[PDB]
């Protein structure tokens, strides 16, 4: 083992957050870690829009709910008509990770960046979670108008988001185990 | 800074490899790191097929060339008719990372796993590179027959591969810099 290997195993998806905002230096380190992810052809066409403002996060969540309210999926209409659903779990920071959809691997660039950010965050004692609700909603007219106002490029799609914060006091995680049999070694 | 942050910045794509195979314990640590990646809904539907046999790697590369020889893309026909092209750069190990294509985020699961593996490898002094040539070729009949024989599930597509090895003696990398302006912070 080593610190990297242990941080990789220790990374978890956290869905309950303290109100305290993370420090600017930590946010910069986490975003830089995403920036250093591999990208196809070294295109670096991604954008990372770190939203740290509680009012704007709440407004964006309302727009996402509004998009869901338009859906036929029962689970999605239920979110859309909820008075409590918050896709980012009241994390104080959400990083919207977007890319142009030109290359077929566009989302994999983003996932690499996102995984770096999770690991960077874990190494700094900062909880994180993948927030996926902008993938299918980013082209809803009201959601898109909101994203544009935040600085997400209009020609980008949103491939994933990163919630960041401190784990809520007394929030306990399920013990992690992984599926045996995902690995084949051919000698 | 910390070891995780530094390992993240230090990770590079390496395309020249020594002949020495990596140690079994390192390979297991790297694969475990992939296994601990986040996956949508915790489905863990991915498979990791670590191919450590030079003969089989060469045969697989021939099949990939054969698929490319069928293409119209000039760059791909050139690879297909090459006597020297090797998509995995003669790395002693290639990990084929596959998933069922049921969910739209299938490839992002794989990219998360792959990024963990890169970082795990870097932390152990093991060079790595994303090898993308099975994404568009995995359903070619001869390539697919080969993948099946290696143990890649027949219902999976290949979203990315990881070359692993030691960097060739005297192989020098271009200094890494990242694009300024990919980050927007909204306070
Ligand atoms: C592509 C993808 C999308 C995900 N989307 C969400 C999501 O929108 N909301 C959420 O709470 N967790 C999301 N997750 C987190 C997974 O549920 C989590 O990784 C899985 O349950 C394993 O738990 P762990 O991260 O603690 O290892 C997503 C993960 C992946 C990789
Ligand atoms: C989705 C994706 C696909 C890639 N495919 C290949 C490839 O097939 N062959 C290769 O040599 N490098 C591949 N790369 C590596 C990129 O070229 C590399 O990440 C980029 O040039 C930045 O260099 P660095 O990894 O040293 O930071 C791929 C990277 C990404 C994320």
């Amino acid at each position: 083992t080593n610190e990297v290997l242990e941080t990789i195993k220790a990374r978890r998806s956290v869905r309950a957050y303290d109100r305290k905002q993370i420090p600017a230096d930590d946010l910069n380190a986490i975003l830089e870690a995403g920036a250093y992810a591999p990208s196809g052809m070294h295109y670096e066409t991604w954008h990372f829009t770190a939203v740290c403002n509680t009012v704007k996060l709440e407004e964006l969540n309302e727009r996402i709910k509004g998009a869901f309210a338009k859906s036929d999926d029962k689970h999605l209409r239920e979110r859309g008509h909820s008075e409590t659903y918050c896709c980012y779990y009241h994390a104080p920071t959400l990083v919207i990770v977007s890319n142009e959809p030109k290359q077929w691997w566009a989302g994999m660039d983003c996932a690499c960046a996102i995984e770096n950010m999770f690991l960077a965050a874990t190494s700094l004692g900062i909880a994180s979670c993948w927030i996926n609700q902008l993938g299918t909603t980013c082209d809803d007219p009201e959601v898109r108008a909101y994203l544009t106002s935040l600085g997400v490029p209009e020609n980008h799609k949103v491939y994933g988001c990163v919630a960041l914060g401190y784990k809520a006091e007394g929030a306990l995680l399920k013990e992690k185990t992984v599926k045996a049999g995902t690995i084949t070694i051919v000698e």
